[PDB]
């Protein structure tokens, strides 16, 4: 059954709400982007009208199988009519084809759904400039004062600088990205301009890649691994075993692997700067974990709710235990005391 949060009042509407079978008064079902825990359950069979970016229509199509006449894409920033109701849909700052949902109800409340998302100053210049929104539905995934980390340009800054100056002083040197999900492209393209390379992967890899309306993209990637220095690989292979063995089948074209394991926050985040981080190494294999994130900090997440000011917010991250829920809340008090709102 379909829980609240996953509902629109006064409307037809589910967000992000695909694994409860057919849900009861829905007439349009939203998904915000293309990440498994909010597609969770469509397919070829679905039958109802699933409304999205042209991104995340194209992969619903080639991965999924989704039919087309099912399939309904909306351009972004434009105000849209559906089933009667006026929706917008905004850049998350997400993955690849993540959006924003702002509803517009027949009664005058005015809703925002985040999805999941990366609050940036830029968004106070975007179609929210331009009225009140009465509920924000939150992605509070790092909700606490704890969650830190460096902006994404600072660390890719560190991963380019990392892998240039590892491969000229060996040009045998292998440099290998992990993936697991759609999402922090950045990594492995950054890394691979300065190396002069293409990007090496596996088919399904590619075919992935190939939905996302990246610029150029044909002159960036490859399934010619023989062709490539910088490789892809299940994040499940980035480790020393996983490594040792792909290095093995390269047919003695390299004799050491520099790897890349973007992760969201780690512990290791509250006592090292980025400039400090370090590799695990074992032999000619080294492994840096870079804190690589496609969600708000604690502090970007606070600067937007405190300029949106919402009358209430309901978080659709963390919900599931008391505690969680009460440290939230406090947070939420907290905002609209010291703003005034
Ligand atoms: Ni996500």
């Amino acid at each position: 059954t379909c829980p609240f949060y996953k509902k629109i009042p006064g409307t037809g509407f589910t967000v992000d709400a695909f694994q409860y079978g057919v849900v009861e008064g829905c007439t349009a079902y939203f998904l915000t982007h293309f990440h498994s825990d909010h597609y969770a359950g469509l397919s070829k069979h679905f039958t109802f009208p699933v409304y999205c970016s042209e991104i995340t229509g194209n992969l619903l199509k080639n991965k999924l199988h989704v039919q087309e006449q099912y399939i309904h894409p909306l351009p972004l920033d434009t105000e849209c009519i559906v089933n009667g109701v006026k929706v917008v849909l905004l850049d998350a700052n997400h993955c690849p084809g993540a959006v924003m949902i702002l509803f517009y109800l027949p009664n005058g409340t005015v809703i925002l759904h985040t999805g999941d998302f990366r609050a940036d100053p830029s968004m106070e210049r975007s179609l929210l400039a331009d009225q009140k929104v009465h509920m924000l539905y939150l992605d509070t995934t790092y909700c606490s004062p704890e969650y830190t980390f460096p902006s994404q340009q600072e660390v890719i800054r560190f991963a380019i600088n990392t892998a240039f100056e590892a491969v000229t002083l060996n040009p045998h040197a292998l440099v290998v990205c992990g993936t697991y999900s759609i999402g922090k492209e950045k990594v492995f393209l950054a890394i691979a301009d300065v190396l002069g390379s293409k990007v090496g992967m596996s088919q399904e890899k590619y075919k992935t890649l190939q939905c996302l309306n990246i610029p150029e993209i044909n002159s960036l990637i490859t399934t010619d691994m023989c062709s490539s220095l910088v490789h892809l690989l299940p994040m499940m292979q980035i480790n020393f075993k996983g490594l040792q063995s792909h290095l093995k089948k390269c047919g003695g074209k390299y004799n050491q692997i520099l790897a890349f394991r973007p992760t969201g926050w780690t512990h290791s985040n509250k006592f090292t700067r980025i400039a400090d981080v370090i590799p695990q190494t074992k032999g000619n294999i080294s492994i840096y974990g870079i804190p690589y994130s496609e969600h708000s900090s604690y502090l970007e997440m606070k600067r937007f709710v405190q300029w949106l000011k919402p009358q209430k917010i309901i978080p659709t991250v963390n919900v599931g235990t008391w505690k969680s829920r009460s440290t939230m809340e406090k947070y939420f008090r907290e905002w609209k005391l010291e703003a005034g709102y």
